């Protein structure tokens, strides 16, 4: 159906906008602290602590499979990156400190992306 194709064109366009958002958020992590999943070889107990791991690479795989239906879903995964880090690591650590900065810096990017998604439908 032509409806199914129009809905697909919207998913694709959302996917293009989210790829750009994702790039912008990841530039706010110049140390690549959140680039890849926490290693279970190196933190073998990690899943006893964190039930839903997240990282930018795993977001990116979901994104290119057009697995985000809306901004809310993408924001959920971004928030996991930050929240997981802020529970597992203590306040006085380079890791926690990097999440706070990502959170604060990403807030601006996310504010405008919400407006763009609303605006362009």
């Amino acid at each position: 159906s032509m409806e199914q194709v129009a809905m697909e064109l919207r998913l694709t366009e959302l996917t293009r906008l989210l790829r750009s958002v994702l790039d912008q958020l990841q530039d706010k992590d110049p140390a690549r602290i959140f680039a890849q999943p926490v290693s279970l070889k190196e933190v073998p107990d990690y899943l006893d602590h964190i039930k839903h791991p997240m990282d930018f690479a795993t977001m990116r795989k979901r994104l290119e499979a057009q697995g985000y239906k809306n901004l809310h879903e993408f924001e959920e995964d971004f928030d996991l990156i930050i929240d997981n880090c802020m529970k597992y690591n203590a306040r006085d650590t380079v890791f926690y400190r990097a999440a706070v900065r990502l959170r604060d810096q990403g807030g601006v990017v996310l504010r405008q992306a919400r407006r763009e998604v609303d605006s362009i439908g």
